[PDB]
């Protein structure tokens, strides 16, 4: 079976004192069996966080660029992420796509480079409000997933994260059934376009709203394999989400 | 007189071993009198670099966002930069504007927030090839400088960096006279729109091509107050640029 996967995306939050406190709480949690936990600190704290987190929890960068070095003020490369002791990167997050304008083409190029350099990738996909309302959820997320898949040589290194962007900051609520419906369609895409084996083994994690009170029900959806958690990842509640299958 | 200012923008280059070596070379340089030196490491290495650089050299972040915390995967805030021991940030660099799409509006908002939080800002301006060819250099760089100035409460915390984007990756060469001409126009803008005192005291540094062989002549231009150095900042040659007024 697919190992349950819980990522905590700290986004642009934290300073050393409060992140050290958060890390103490996470280090003290008992990670259940067949559960994989990854935390993504702000870029200025990747090295700091990796030093303080126990190795039972992996560290991800929140983003990277598509070449190993160059004239890209403000960027970091996979080589730097590895040099700081992290082993994952989040790519294609909805904030990168829709606040910072990152294109599918660029995201695919980043995926190829990060994977070639030995990182795991949490590759994020999701449709916006206008896309959902127009009925093109499948067309959008299938094209996003195709670009990712076109840049993957080794699917063991990839986790897909579905973000219901249409239900984040819009007034719409995504129900667990609506989440499950998209996850099933994505898994069917993998079966038809990559292979049945890849479809059965790839974790597809949910990146919409999740709390301690809702995580059990979401995790019980048959095609939801874990979470990419936003705000709750900064709080002790994150430990309850780690235990959503318990 | 205006203190000569030399910034080294390492861009997306370096790993701990080679950056430690570079830092050893810079620590061993004798900084001449009335010369201010600032180095901008990749974001993953701000803290590392500040720990290894002697305090005679300041550390800058290569970019930041416009609020202190929030849902901005891949960003860092001024509060995090200060928490890592850095005291400057580079804002508006041509790669952020023209590779990553950062608007003037956003740059002004970042300037206001970084300054309010106590950082110094190296605020970058410059016109592209099509703008130069259309004869609108002044209109472009004056509007960029106006947005910056509209977000400055304390000009002692600001350095302006002119980047001749029209002469970077285009086949065009900016001559020292062409650089001086723009720096003079920018200083005249400050006189007419801020105050004569601000015009006389604000460093306007050159962000075009500079090497050990050309730095003396550029630094001798009357309105060129130093450099924001790109590739040479990764090499021992950077020490010769520090000494361009000697
Ligand atoms: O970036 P989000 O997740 O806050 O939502 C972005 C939407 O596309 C709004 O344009
Ligand atoms: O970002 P530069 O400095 O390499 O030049 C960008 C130009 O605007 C090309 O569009
Ligand atoms: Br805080
Ligand atoms: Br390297």
């Amino acid at each position: 079976s697919r190992k349950f996967f819980v990522g905590g995306n700290w986004k642009m939050n934290g300073r050393k004192q409060s992140l050290g406190e958060l890390i103490g709480t996470l280090n003290a949690a008992k990670v259940p069996a067949d559960t994989e936990v990854v935390c993504a600190p702000p870029t200025a704290y990747i090295d700091f966080a990796r030093q303080k987190l126990d190795p039972k929890i992996a560290v991800a960068a929140q983003n990277c660029y598509k070449v190993t070095n160059g004239a890209f003020t403000g960027e970091i490369s996979p080589g730097m992420i590895k040099d700081c002791g992290a082993t994952w990167v989040v790519l294609g997050h909805s904030e990168r796509r829709h606040v910072f304008g990152e294109s599918d083409e660029l995201i695919g190029q980043k995926v190829a480079h990060a994977l070639a350099e030995g990182l795991g990738v949490i590759a994020c996909i999701g449709e916006k409000l206008d896309e959902r309302e127009a009925g093109i959820t499948e067309k959008v997320v299938f094209e996003q997933t195709k670009v990712i898949a076109d840049n993957v040589k080794d699917w063991s290194k990839v986790v897909l994260a579905y973000e219901p962007v249409w239900a984040i900051g819009t007034g719409k609520t995504a129900t667990p059934q609506q989440a499950q419906e998209v996850h099933e369609k994505l898994r069917g895409w993998l079966k038809s376009n990559v292979s049945d084996a890849v479809a059965q083994s790839t974790r597809i994690i949910y990146g919409g709203s999740v709390t301690g009170a809702t995580c059990k029900e979401l995790a019980s959806q048959p095609d939801v394999d874990g979470f990419l958690v936003g705000g709750a990842s900064l709080k002790p509640e994150f430990v309850d989400i780690i235990n959503a299958k318990q």
